[PDB]
């Protein structure tokens, strides 16, 4: 093992032992197939089992991907796009009339009543995949905040409208980049285009092709793996110490080893689940120029959120179909290169595909909250290390 890679590995092992993290599964791969690094650290929980030892996590251990599910759904949409069932620029309302029926919430008046408007513009699958549907998540936007305060979301029950799909848009399509629920609609679009719920579609069009068996939405229906799942860990603000704790877009449980397989096929054009042309698209910076600027501005101004994760807080980025795209070079030839596409999920799960560097890496944790200092620091120095040993050794 390389000078950086051994220092890195023991630096993880240090963090597990000094109770800073519970554990981590980390993984790197290259376009050749040939690079195959995969190392497990620590325990899958902090809560001791019946025998006073804590079972260790490993590549087959079931873990909540959480907000890292989105890529999978982003894939499943582009599968249908390929197969002719939809088209990126087709107005959603063919398959999602109920979405196209939703109004946009403009603002509030003085009596405080909800002020509401119909949508200028129209709304496409490309918009959804790029978080440019002009719709948002409830507790991130100040308007929806109060819409929620008034209790205008209560009424969805009457029309059988799913909780997550209920909130109104807060802008027109193509207007802003806004991290939003627009990946559960993506989930719907598929279900409706393929007459299949996305649990069935997932196994058929993603798991089967790569021979996966630990990927599922319905974990409660898998005694075999439910029993061995990873418990969630949460870190306290006071101490720094840690304590115990079917829509697309979030809520898949998978082994970290299997998630890699997916990142791999993509990296290496292998064509097993998607089609190299349409993969290239995912990596094409979708954001219009004035759009990509406001996104950068927003993301810089919100460091408490840190969509970037391990990568420099100030950076020039855009967005593609599945994640963020580093528009400039992260640190010369030492680290990620212009073109690389990263995203990640709640429990400090962070993946990235770098085509120009011929690599794809996946750091896998089960610790909340997002953007943890030790996780970020370890992820930082994880990538730094395998990038170095690999490409210059």
């Amino acid at each position: 093992a390389a000078d950086p890679v051994v220092l890195m590995e023991t630096a993880f092992r240090k963090a597990v032992k000094s109770r800073q993290i519970p554990g981590a599964v980390i993984m790197a791969r290259d376009a050749s197939g040939n690079l195959n690094y995969t190392r497990c650290f620590g325990a899958r929980t902090v809560r001791r089992d019946e025998n006073n030892q804590l079972p260790p996590l490993q590549v087959d251990t079931p873990c909540r991907l959480a907000s890292a599910t989105k890529l999978l759904t982003t894939i499943m949409a582009l599968q249908c796009m390929e197969r002719g069932l939809v088209d990126l620029d087709e107005t959603v309302d063919r398959l999602l009339p109920d979405l196209s029926a939703m109004p946009v919430l403009e603002g509030f008046d003085d009596a405080g009543n909800a002020r509401l408007r119909e949508r200028r513009g129209k709304i496409t699958l490309r918009h959804l995949l790029t978080h440019t549907s002009g719709l948002s998540y409830v507790f991130l936007h100040p308007l929806l905040r109060e819409y929620m305060a008034q209790g205008h979301l209560q009424s969805a029950e009457k029309f059988g409208i799913q909780s997550r799909l209920a909130p109104p848009a807060v802008n027109d399509p193509g207007a802003e980049w806004i991290y939003g629920a627009n990946l559960d609609w993506a989930g719907k679009l598929v279900e409706r285009a393929t007459g299949l719920d996305l649990e069935q579609y997932l196994q058929e069009n993603i798991c089967a092709p790569l021979g996966i068996t630990d990927m599922t939405f319905k974990l409660q229906q898998r005694p075999d793996m439910l029993a061995r799942r990873a418990d969630q860990t949460h870190r306290n603000s006071a101490d720094g110490r840690l304590r115990y704790d079917c829509f697309g877009g979030q809520g898949v449980f998978s082994g970290p080893g299997s998630y890699m397989k997916v990142l791999h096929s993509l990296l290496k054009r292998d064509g097993l689940l998607l089609q190299p042309q349409t993969v290239d698209l995912m990596f094409q910076p979708a954001l219009e120029p004035r759009l990509e600027e406001q996104m950068n501005q927003h993301m810089d101004a919100s460091p408490h959120i840190n969509y970037g994760g391990p990568m420099p807080m100030v950076l020039r980025r855009s967005f593609g179909l599945g994640g963020i795209i580093a528009l400039e070079d992260l640190d010369g030839e030492n680290w990620r290169r212009k073109g690389s596409l990263t995203f990640g999920g709640g429990p400090n799960i962070v993946w990235q595909i770098d085509p120009k560097a011929g690599l794809c890496t996946l750091a896998f944790f089960q610790l909340e909250p997002w953007n943890d200092p030790v996780c970020r620091d370890l992820t930082r120095t994880f990538e730094h290390a395998i990038y170095a040993q690999y490409q210059q050794g």
